[PDB]
């Protein structure tokens, strides 16, 4: 009935500091699914299903 | 009946600092699903499926 | 019939400082599934399975 | 008689991230010397006298 | 004679992520010296003094 | 008569990671000398004295 909801947070980044000193980054992918390198990521899903860094080779059906 | 709702944050993504000093970065993809630097992302998603950073290799059916 | 949630936190990060020198980082995938890297991740899911780094092989059916 | 130098560094900064989220920041200064928030600076000197962030009072003669 | 140097570093500073979450930061000075927050700072020097962050509250002579 | 130096490091500061959540952080100086939050510092000096936080109160000549 009623809801006073304040200052609320709910999937959240903030204040991040990265460095990467990286000679030689490589990846190689044949038929299947290769992620790499998600960062400060966020997100609220409401009755749904909530992927950040999914992977999936294959679906044969 | 009633929502008061303030200063609310739902998928919120703030105050990032990145660096990448990379001599070589390479990806080969060979029929598949490659997902590579995703940084500072945000979303909100009602009533769906929500992804940031999904790969799938492929759905054969 | 009353909610006053005030500074609430759900799936919060904040604060995060990362270095990583590396020379040479290398992925090789062939037909699977791979997740490298996940960094400053959040989120919120309501009535929805809620992934953040997951793999799966394959899917046969 | 040679000198063969090669890639060199000497007063070098590389590869920085830096994140301040300050809510109130203040300095009141009365008759002196106030030095505040110095980042990533770099310098070379030959026959002389290098400060980066040096405060002095006064100087009364 | 003869000086090979190569690769040499003298005076280096490289890779550096800070974070700083201050609510309330204040600095009150009255006839001195006062240095604050030096952050990822290099420098060479040949003959002379050299000094990164020195404070001195006054020189009376 | 004859120098190979290689790969040589002197005064270097490299892959540093901070994180300060400091909700109040105060300096009060009266007629003195204050150094306060020096990080990630490197230098090098020949024939000269080098400091790097140094603080002196006063020279009274």
């Amino acid at each position: 009935v009623l809801y006073v909801g304040s200052k609320t947070k709910e999937g959240v980044v903030h204040g991040v500091a990265t460095v990467a000193e990286k000679t030689k980054e490589q990846v190689t992918n044949v038929g299947g699914a290769v992620v790499t390198g998600v960062t400060a990521v966020a997100q609220k899903t409401v009755e749904g299903a909530g992927s950040i860094a999914a992977a999936t080779g294959f679906v044969k059906k």
